[PDB]
């Protein structure tokens, strides 16, 4: 299974309970099944701007949510393993 990792560029601070904040450096990293739901085929998720919300995991805090596209930039693919 593969998901793809964005890093924050800004602070974010949650408006909505099912948001997370965002911090500068934080690595999230957002499954490919939640994309292809929203039909974003081609390859929309480099460009999380175009896309506006998206939904994943805080790598750097553990915390899942949604955060604005506007505030990450797309640093690639990660193949998700076993533990």
């Amino acid at each position: 299974a593969e998901g793809y990792q964005y890093r924050a560029l800004y602070d974010y601070k949650k408006e909505r309970e099912e948001d997370i904040d965002l911090h500068l450096g934080d690595i999230l990293t957002v499954n490919k099944g939640s994309l292809v739901a929203l039909g974003f085929s081609d390859g929309q998720e480099a460009r999380p701007e175009e896309i506006g919300w998206l939904n994943g995991y805080n790598e750097t805090t553990g915390e899942r949510g949604d955060f604005p596209g506007t505030y990450v930039e797309y640093i690639g693919r990660k193949k998700i393993s076993p533990p």
